[PDB]
C-alpha cells in the first residue's frame, strides 16, 4: 500500500564540503582536575567549569586579527597564550609559522624571534609544565625562556637543516614510529628537558621534481633511507631548564644481537627517571629501560622478543606520581589463537632474578590504550575492544588482586558505540567522545555516578543535516576463514531492493597493523556515491589487520600481497552470490600501501568466469618495498640489502601481465614524500613493456597528504567521474 | 561454384611497422660524373657508374660482423672504411658510439681510439675530402689524423662537456637554428676546418628528472637557455691540417642593433675565403659575410632585415670555381601578394656603395633550394613550388640575361609529383627520387637527354604492400581566406559511402616556416584509424606556414595561435557541411607545437550549438613560450625579459576554462627535451584549478623524438585505442 520511504534528496560531493557537516569538537583538555579548556566551539575560547555549571571566558574573537591563527595553547598558569600561524605543513604536521604571545585578558600580541633575528618562521615553541617559562626550536636549534621577557638561551644549537635534528622528528621518526612532530619531552618539575638527536649525515638524499616554481625549478633534496640502506643515528640527550643546563646523553643497551637501535618511546618517570623503549633494527628485540636524567647510567626494566617483529612499540606505560609500581601493555600468550595485547602491572624497580608480570584483565580482545590509573585505590582507566574488534568502549579495572572489570559506556548512548575518554588530574571527571557510529558526542561524565551532567557538544546541525538526506543504511556479514573471524561491511543507498542490481565496489586499506571495519562515524565519497549513485561499497579488514591477535599480524609476514588478496577474492566472491548485486560492473579502490594492494586486485577469474573488475584504480601505489622506507620494508619483510629473497615477487609487475579490458587508473601527487613516484614511474615502465591499458592523473607539485579543501574536492569529484563512468551501461 | 572472394586486408598498426611496408633508399650520392657511392639498398654495396653499366663489388655482407654498425662511410680514397657500431642516440640525431676502421675490400678491423685511450665512444669522426684524412670528436675534442696509421693530434682540446663543443652542435644548433650536429666544414682543398665553439658557461642549466636510472636516481643536467635567457656564445675558428696547424678566428660584423649574433650558416667559398651568415638575437638582421681563411679578415657581402623575422637562414650558398658571383635566396618583393624567394646574383666584390643585386626568378612562387650551378655554360637547376605549393619540381634557369628556366622533370613519371634530384660534379647525370604520391622509387637520369638509362630502385616491397592492402584515397580541397589560399587533403579509405557517417578527426602540426599539406607519400596512425575504422583526416596548411608568401609567414608575428585556429574552424566549418559527416564525433589531434594548436580548438561555439569536439588530445604540447628555448619563442614574439606582452597573452589556460564535457588527454614523456613535461605539469595544475576532466600518459625517461620503434608502435596503439572509445555509439 504506502510504502514510506525517505523520498527526499540525496547526498552530493558539493555538500560535503559544507560547514554543516563539519564538526565542531571542542577537544577540551582537564587543566586541573575541576575543569578543562573547554576550547572554541563557535568562535571565543571560553573556559568551562564542570564542578558548578560554571563557563568563563578567556578569549575573545581576536585570534582573527593574529594573522588567522590556526593554533592557540594556554599557559599551565593561564595568564599567557600562544598563538601559532602558518600556510601550509610539510610531511604530515609541520605545524611551523609565526608563534606570537599574548595577555590572559586579551591584547599586546608580540612574535617570538631568536635572538638577533626579526619576525621569522619558528617550527614550535609549545608551554613548559608550570610557570610562564616556556621553550622553541628554530633551524633544529632549542632556546628557552624562563619569562615572557626572557631573552632566549642558546641551550643548544647542534642541530641543522636535514642533517642534524632535535626536539623534532625526520621524515622516517614523524611518519613511521614516533608519528609525532615534537620529539621533547619536559620533566615534571619544569626543570630537566628530554630531546632526541637525530644525526642524518650519513642518510641518502633524494629529490623532488618541481614544476611549477620559476622558469627553471628546482627539485627539492630531503634525507630518504630506503630499503637495504643504513638508518638514520638516533642518540638521547637530557638537559636543564635552569643553572649550567648540563647535557647529558643517554647510554643505549648493547646487545649482542642489537647493534642498530631506535626510540621507540620515553616517559619521565619522575622529574630525573626516564623509562625508553629501544628497539633493535631487526624490530625483533625491544627492551623497556630505566635512565637517571642527572646521571645517565641506563638500568633495564624489561625486555621482550618475537620472531617477525615488535608491534606497538609507541605505547606509555602509566606511571604513579612517586615512582612506584607501573602499568604497561604487551602480548602474554592468551591460550591459542595468538598471544593478545592485554595490561600488565610491573613493580617499581623488578628484580633481575624476575618479572613482576601480572595481566589486569584477560580475553580474546585487546586493549588500544590505557587512560590512566587512581592512586587512591583500584582505579585503572582504557579504552578495549572487549565487546568487538570493531568498537572502541571505556573499561575500567581493579588494581588490586580481585581484577574486576567495570564498565563505563557499554552503551551509554544508543547511538553511539564508539568511545574514547579523558580523565582529570584527581580523576573525578572525565570528558568522553562517541564518534560513531552516530554523530560525534562530546560529553563530561564522573567516574562515581556515571552520569551525564550537561551536553558539552553534540553538533545537532549534524543531525538535521543527516536527517535531512538518503542516508546509506550501515550493516555487516562478517566471514570466517582458517581459525579466524573476519570482519566486513556493506552499505545500502537506504532505498535498497533486492530485486534490483546494483553494481559493487571494494575499498581496500589492508595496512599491516591497520583496521578498516571500525564503527566511527565517517563520512567519505564512499557515502557520496552510495547515496547519490547507487553503489554498494565493500570494507574488508583481511590477514594482517591489527587489533585481532599478533598471530593474525603475523600471517602475511614474508608473504606480503599474497595472503590478503585471497582473502579479498573470498570476500568478493561471498558478496557475488547477491542476486541483487551486479557481476558485470565490478570496481576496486585503493590508496597508500592499499593503493598497491588495489593494484594486485585486477584478475581473471578462472577462464570461463572471468573479467572479475571492469574498472580499476589506485593512489600513490608502492610497486617495489625497496623502494620504500627501510623501516617499513624490513619490519615486515626482512632486512634488505643481503638479497632477502622477499622483494621480488611482491613487486606488482609480475601480476599485472594480464591486464586484458580492465579500465586503471593512477592518482599521483608530483611531490610525493612518504610514497614516492618512482614507484609509480616503474609501474607504468612495466604496463608499456605490457602493452597495458591505463589513464594516469597527477597532480603537480603537491604533499603527500594532501591537506587542502578543495584540491579534495577536485580529488573526490575526479574519483566519483572516473567510477560513474565505469558504472554506468 | 559455390565460392567467392570478400574485401582484402586493410591497415592496421602492425602493418605500419610491417617488413613489408619498410621504405628502401640506396641514397646513391656522386664520387664524380662517372660513379657513385651507391649505398645499402638490400645489404651489400656496389660501386655503380653511369656510363657503361659498371657496379663495383665495394662491400659485402661482413657490415654484420662489426656488431651491426648502423653508420659506416667510405674514405675518399675508396681505401678505407669506417663503421660505427653500438651507436645510440641522445639528441634527435647524436651518432655517438664506436668507430672502427678497416681496409676496403673486407676484414682487418681497427677500431678509432685518441691517444692513451682504450675502447671508448665517440660522437662523431667524419671523413676528409682526400687521401686517407679524417677527424674525430671526443669529450667535445677535435682530434686529426692525416692518415690511419697516423697518430690521434690534439688538434685542438679546449672543448667541455656540455659548456664548450667544437665540430658539434649543442642542442639550440641541432634542434632550432642549425639543424644539425655536425659542426664542422671541411676546406676544398681538404687543408683546413672550419668549426664553431659553442660556449655554455653563461648559460643556464636544466636539470631533467631520471625515475629508472637506479634505487636512487638523480637528475641529468644540460644547458637549455628559456625565452630570454642568455644564450649561448659562438665563435668560428679555422684549423690548419698541416704544419704548426695554428687556429684563426674570424671576426663578425659589429651592428649596433646585432650585439648578440649566431652562425646560422658557412660554407667554404674557396680554399681560402669562406661564406659566413652571421643573424642578430633578435633575428631580424643577418649579414652574409666572406672572410679570409688564413687571416680571418671579415668582409661585409650582403644584408637583409625585415621588421618580424628572417627566415630559411640555412641556405647553402652556390659558389664558382673562381670564386666569382655566387647565388643567393632572397624574399624579394616581387610587386603584390608579398615578397617572395627568388634567386640573386652577386658579384664577387661587390662596391661597398651598392651591391649587384640582379634576380633571376620571378613569379608567384619560391624556389626550396637551388641544386647546382655550371660554370660550363648557364645551368642553374633548382627545386621550386612553381607547378603548386604542394609539389616541388625541377627547374633549371640561365645565368645569362635571357634567364629561360626550364623544367626537366614536369611528368617525367605519372606517379611522381614530389622530386629530389642531385646532381654530380659535371652536372651532366643526377639521382632523382619520387616520394609521392605513391610508392617512391629512384632513378637516374641525364640533364640533357631526360632519359632513363637505368632504375636504380624502385621499392617493390612497398608496391606489393600497397597493393595487398587499402590505400587511402589522397583528393584536395582547398580553401581561401583574405589573401592567402590553404590547401587542405582530406582521406577516404577507398571505400567511402553516403549511407553511412564518417567521424572527422583533425590533425594540426602548424610549425611556422613548415608545410604540412603536400602530395608526399608517408604512413601514420591517419592511415591506420582511415582504413582500419574510417576516421576522416583534416589537415589544412593556414596562416603561419610557409613556401606561400613571406608576407603569409610573417602574418602570424607576435600572433601566434590567433589567425591559424579562425583559419582551422574556417576549414572545419566547410568541410562539416557536407552531410557524410556526422556532428557528435569531432576531434582534434597535434603534436609539439601543433599539439598546443590541438588544445586551442576546443573553444563552445556559441552555446546552443555548443560541443564542438568530442575527444582531443596533445603530445608534449607547449602553454607559455617563456617556458620555451629563445630561439624559437623570440624568434616570433620578441626578446623577453621586458615584459613583452606577447607572450602572456598566447597561454591556451583561459581558452579552456569551460571543458564541460569534451574528453582531454596528453601524451608526454618525462624527459622531453624539446618541450619540457614543466609545460603539461602547468597546463594540469591549471585544469585543476580550472576543474575539468582530463586524462594523461608518461613515457619514463625517454627523448621526445622515440628513436626506438617499440615505442612508437606502443605510442600509436595508444592514439588508436583511445580515438575508438570516444566515437563508437
Amino acid at each position: 500500500e504506502d510504502n514510506s520511504l525517505s523520498q527526499k534528496k540525496k547526498v552530493t560531493v558539493e555538500d560535503l564540503f559544507s560547514e554543516d557537516f563539519k564538526i565542531h569538537d571542542p577537544e577540551a583538555k582537564w587543566i586541573s582536575d575541576t575543569e578543562f579548556i573547554y576550547r572554541e566551539q563557535k568562535g571565543t575560547v571560553r573556559l568551562w567549569n564542570v564542578e558548578t555549571n560554571t563557563s568563563t571566558v578567556l578569549i575573545e574573537g581576536k585570534k582573527i586579527e593574529s594573522l588567522r591563527a590556526i593554533r592557540y595553547e594556554i599557559s599551565p598558569d593561564r595568564e599567557y597564550a600562544l598563538f601559532s600561524y602558518n600556510v601550509e605543513p610539510i610531511y604530515q604536521h609541520s605545524y611551523t609559522g609565526y608563534y606570537v604571545l599574548s595577555k590572559i585578558p586579551h591584547g599586546d600580541p608580540q612574535s617570538l624571534d631568536p635572538p638577533e633575528v626579526s619576525n621569522a618562521k619558528l617550527q614550535y615553541a609549545g608551554w613548559g609544565p608550570k610557570g610562564q617559562q616556556l621553550i622553541f626550536i628554530f633551524e633544529n636549534n632549542i632556546y628557552y625562556c624562563a619569562h615572557v621577557g626572557k631573552q632566549a638561551i642558546r641551550v643548544v644549537s647542534t642541530g641543522k637543516e636535514g642533517v642534524i635534528y632535535n626536539g623534532l622528528s625526520d621524515w622516517l621518526y614523524e611518519e613511521e614510529i614516533l608519528k609525532t612532530h615534537i620529539a621533547h619531552w619536559w620533566s615534571p618539575d619544569g626543570t630537566r628537558l628530554a630531546y632526541a638527536a637525530i644525526n642524518d649525515s650519513r642518510v641518502p638524499i633524494m629529490e623532488l621534481p618541481t614544476y611549477t616554481g620559476s622558469i627553471y625549478p628546482t627539485v627539492k633534496p630531503y634525507h630518504y633511507p630506503k630499503a637495504g640502506s643504513e638508518n638514520p643515528s638516533i642518540s638521547l640527550h637530557v638537559i636543564g631548564l635552569n643553572g649550567p643546563t648540563h647535557d647529558l646523553e643517554m647510554m643505549p643497551p648493547d646487545d649482542p644481537r642489537m647493534r642498530e637501535y631506535y626510540i621507540t618511546m620515553v616517559k619521565w618517570a619522575t622529574s630525573t627517571k626516564v623509562a625508553v623503549t629501544w628497539l633493535n633494527r631487526a624490530q625483533n628485540v625491544s627492551i623497556l629501560t630505566l635512565c637517571d636524567a642527572t646521571t645517565g647510567v641506563c638500568t633495564k626494566k624489561h625486555e621482550d622478543e618475537s620472531e617477525a617483529w615488535l608491534h606497538r612499540q609507541n605505547e606509555e606505560p602509566v606511571f604513579s606520581k612517586d615512582g612506584r609500581k607501573f602499568f604497561f601493555i604487551r602480548a602474554i600468550p592468551q591460550g591459542g589463537r595468538g598471544k593478545f595485547y592485554h595490561i600488565t602491572v610491573s613493580s617499581s624497580q623488578p628484580n633481575s632474578s624476575n618479572d613482576n608480570i601480572q595481566s589486569i584483565t584477560s580475553g580474546d580482545w585487546d586493549v588500544t590504550k590505557i587512560l590512566a590509573y587512581d592512586e587512591k585505590g583500584n582505579k585503572i582507566y582504557f579504552l578495549s575492544t572487549e565487546d568487538l574488534p570493531r568498537r572502541r568502549q571505556l573499561y575500567s579495572a581493579n588494581t588490586v588482586g580481585n581484577f574486576n572489570r567495570q564498565c563505563l559506556s557499554c552503551d551509554l548512548v544508543e547511538n553511539c558505540t564508539y568511545f574514547s575518554a579523558s580523565f582529570s588530574h584527581s580523576m573525578d571527571f572525565f570528558l568522553l567522545k562517541c564518534e560513531g557510529p552516530g554523530v560525534p558526542m562530546v560529553t563530561v561524565h564522573n567516574t562515581t555516578d556515571k552520569k551525564k551532567m550537561f551536553d558539552l557538544e553534540t553538533n545537532e546541525h549534524v543531525k538535521k543535516a543527516i536527517n535531512d538526506r538518503q542516508m546509506p543504511k550501515v550493516e555487516y556479514r562478517d566471514i570466517e576463514i582458517d581459525d579466524y573471524n573476519l570482519p566486513m561491511q556493506i552499505l545500502k543507498p537506504a532505498t535498497f531492493t533486492d530485486t534490483t542490481h546494483y553494481p559493487l565496489l571494494l575499498v581496500v586499506d589492508g595496512t599491516p597493523g591497520s583496521q578498516s571495519v571500525a564503527e566511527k562515524f565517517e563520512v567519505s565519497w564512499e557515502t557520496v556515491m552510495v547515496s547519490s549513485h547507487g553503489a554498494v561499497v565493500v570494507k574488508c579488514d583481511g590477514r594482517g589487520s591489527g587489533f585481532q591477535g599478533t598471530k593474525l599480524l603475523h600471517e602475511v609476514r614474508r608473504r606480503l600481497g599474497l595472503l590478503e588478496e585471497k582473502d579479498q577474492m573470498e570476500a568478493v566472491r561471498t558478496m557475488l552470490k547477491e542476486q541483487y548485486i551486479d557481476r558485470t560492473r565490478v570496481a576496486v579502490f585503493g590508496k597508500d600501501y592499499g593503493g598497491y594492494l588495489s593494484t594486485y586486485i585486477l584478475p581473471a577469474k578462472g577462464e570461463n568466469q572471468g573479467q572479475t573488475f571492469t574498472c580499476g584504480s589506485a593512489l600513490s601505489p608502492i610497486t617495489d618495498f625497496k623502494l620504500y622506507a627501510s623501516a617499513f620494508s624490513e619490519r615486515y619483510l626482512g632486512l634488505h640489502g643481503l638479497d632477502n629473497r622477499a622483494y621480488e615477487m611482491t613487486k606488482v609487475a609480475h601480476r599485472v601481465s594480464a591486464l586484458e579490458e580492465q579500465q586503471f587508473l593512477i592518482i599521483h601527487p608530483t611531490a610525493d614524500e612518504k610514497i614516492h613516484f618512482q614507484h609509480t614511474a616503474e609501474l607504468i615502465t612495466q604496463l608499456i613493456r605490457g602493452k597495458a591499458n591505463y589513464s594516469l592523473q597527477i597532480y603537480p607539485d603537491e604533499s603527500h597528504y594532501f591537506t587542502s579543501s578543495s584540491l579534495k574536492q577536485h580529488l573526490y569529484r575526479s574519483i566519483i567521474n572516473f567510477f560513474v563512468e565505469c558504472f554506468r551501461i
